[PDB]
């Protein structure tokens, strides 16, 4: 029914139930929100009153035609967004004042083109621009872009380009990250060749890429700018893949490429060994795979293309892709590989052993097994000996058996994670090399384990209702120990802890009195720069940072 504005002129109109801009607009709105309303129709004078306006959020509304004038006195507007509306036509005067713009979203409206006349020329301070639909957006045009020099984001949704003019991103000198969502890979090489001067990350959605084909693009020999390339929902086929690390020939300081719920079915598997890339990632180290969809592996593949293309990556994560083996072979090849991610997979110590066989992922330092289905920790710790530079590992969020009291780890291990793995207890199986223990969330009472060089210990998340012994930790920078059920600590047990810098005690049932705590108190009061967080008491939401009994 009306505007709520506060004193710091951000006034909010949301969702009422509008049927125009409402009035008594003031000259002291510094951001205006009229977003989900049934705004059908925005006149010359509407916006007229608030020439200080700096944000005009306008989403989903229901506007179908806006006044080329409607903006002329938003001089300071540097944010604008008209998504979600019923803009059938866009015009270009409504652009011309607002010099100021660093945002403008026009995405999500039924429009067919940007028009005959480039609407962004005046916007000499745009940073951010999304423009686009899924359904009819179908061309975009040569004098589309004219005016913008660069951009941070440019995000263009054309699932139904039908035509692309070649040369219309070109204009454009700098685009840090561009977005395009194109259902086919019609026109993807000559959009492609238009940003190879200016695109720092380039990032393709929804795209069948399954019938898209290679051909050198009519371009000058020049350093492209590109550092990443990602592919979202891809549709690939082993002989189209092939076809798109060609391109990597333009990008030669492409250095991290990431595909998330892509599938991947190549059906004829490609055979003309000329015609085929390897040993051709470039410098790339990085490679992140999410959600994978493979059809079903059934015959023996091969794989020496791809231990050529991954022989110098050092960075993998294939997440969340029902992964349950990588074959000794493979991991043999990986040579330059330091960190891996398989998180939310299907491993098992059966499997795991062939994982990490011999000469395995030979310069390991890093890996990840979250989220699989390993049971038993001194066999992992065993599988793993074959890891010989590994020096930290998270085997979090599995359900392991409780643990025994003799485990062999990696020599160099000194990180291990071991969060929400459910255990009961912890047991000399975790080795005296670590430096860093990660044991929250779980279902321990007590810790009661010697860790010599133990800098870091994780304990947040579980039953301890005492802190456990300060003599643990002779090195200790770092405890986390919230949510636990703590009532109390020992008087003068800080200066125990000769080198701890940060402590997190939040979320106990510290007992506040004038007998107890008045250490912790007083500790906590002195030590600001060190406590995460804060300690509350009980029975008063009041920190325990309270004076008490002089
Ligand atoms: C830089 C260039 C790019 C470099 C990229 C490097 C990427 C390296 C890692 C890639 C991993 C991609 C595959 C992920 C995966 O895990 O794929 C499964 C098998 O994985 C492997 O065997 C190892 C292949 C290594 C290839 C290396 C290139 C498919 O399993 C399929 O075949 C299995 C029998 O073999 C079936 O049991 C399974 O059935 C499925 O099992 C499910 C667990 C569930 N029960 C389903 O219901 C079931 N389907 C049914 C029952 O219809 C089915 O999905
Ligand atoms: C040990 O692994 C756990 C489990 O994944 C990590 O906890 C997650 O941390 C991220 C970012 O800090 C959060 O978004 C998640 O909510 C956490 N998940 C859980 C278990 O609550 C944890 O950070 C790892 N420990 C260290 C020191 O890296
Ligand atoms: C582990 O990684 C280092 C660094 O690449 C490598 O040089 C060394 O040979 C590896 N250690 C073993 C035992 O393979």
């Amino acid at each position: 029914e009306s505007l709520s504005c506060d004193a710091s002129g951000v006034c909010d109109g949301r969702s009422r139930s509008f049927t125009s801009i409402p009035s008594g607009l003031t000259a002291a709105m510094k951001s205006l929100d009229l977003s989900f309303n049934k705004i059908t129709y925005i006149g010359h004078g509407d916006l007229r009153a608030c020439a200080n306006l700096q944000v005009l959020i306008l989403k989903s509304s229901r506007i179908n035609t806006i006044e080329g004038d409607a903006f002329y006195s938003l001089g300071s507007l540097e944010h604008l967004d008209l998504s979600d509306n019923h803009l059938s036509s866009l015009s270009s005067s409504w652009f011309g004042p607002l010099s100021s713009l660093k945002y403008l979203n026009l995405m999500g409206n039924p429009y067919q083109t940007l028009g005959v006349t480039s609407l962004f020329p005046n916007l000499t301070n745009l940073q951010t621009l999304r423009i686009g639909n899924v359904e009819t957006f179908s061309e975009i045009r040569r004098i589309d872009f004219a005016g913008l020099t660069s951009l941070n984001e440019l995000e263009i949704k054309a699932l139904s380009l039908r035509n692309y003019q070649s040369q219309s991103l070109k204009s454009i000198r700098d685009i840090h990250h561009l977005t395009l969502h194109l259902s086919e890979s019609a026109f993807l090489l000559e959009i492609f060749a238009d940003i190879l001067s200016s695109v720092r990350y380039l990032e393709l959605r929804d795209t069948n890429l399954a019938r898209f084909q290679f051909s050198p693009l009519p371009v000058d020999e020049v350093s492209s700018p590109m550092k990443k390339l990602a592919f979202r929902g891809s549709v690939l086929t082993d002989e189209s893949f092939n076809e798109l690390l060609k391109l990597l020939r333009y990008i030669l300081e492409l250095s991290e490429v990431e595909f998330d719920d892509c599938t991947l079915n190549g059906l004829g598997d490609f055979n003309p060994s000329e015609s085929d890339v390897v040993s051709e990632l470039g410098k790339v180290e990085t490679v992140t795979i999410r959600r994978l969809h493979i059809p079903q592996f059934y015959l023996f593949y091969d794989l020496s293309t791809v231990y050529s293309l991954l022989e110098k990556v050092k960075r993998i994560t294939v997440e969340n892709s029902k992964v349950f083996l990588v074959p000794c072979s493979f991991s043999q090849h990986l040579k330059s590989l330091e960190f891996l991610d398989l998180s939310e997979n299907l491993m098992v110590e059966e499997y795991l052993k062939n994982s990490a066989c011999k000469g395995a992922w030979p310069s390991l330092q890093t890996l990840v097994l979250s989220q699989n289905h390993l049971r038993s920790m001194q066999k992992t710790g065993e599988i793993l000996l074959t890891l010989k530079n590994l020096t930290s590992l998270d085997i979090s969020r599995n359900t392991f058996h409780p643990m025994p009291d003799s485990c062999q780890w990696p020599e160099k291990m000194r990180f291990l994670n071991l969060s929400s793995t459910g255990i009961r207890v912890v047991k000399t199986c975790i080795p005296q090399t670590l430096e860093v223990l990660d044991v929250s969330n779980n279902n321990l009472d007590s810790f009661s384990l010697f860790l010599p060089r133990l800098q870091e210990l994780y304990i947040s998340r579980n039953k301890l209702k005492t802190l456990p012994d300060a003599s643990l930790f002779p090195v200790l920078l770092v405890m986390k120990i919230a949510s636990n059920q703590l009532k109390s600590v020992p008087d003068g047990i800080f200066d125990r802890l000769t080198s701890l810098q940060k402590i997190w005690l939040h979320t106990n049932p510290w007992d506040c009195s004038c007998p107890r705590i008045d250490y912790l108190s007083r500790w906590l009061n002195k030590n600001s720069q060190k406590e995460q967080g804060s300690a509350k008491c009980s029975g008063s939401g009041k920190p325990v940072r309270s004076i008490i009994c002089p």
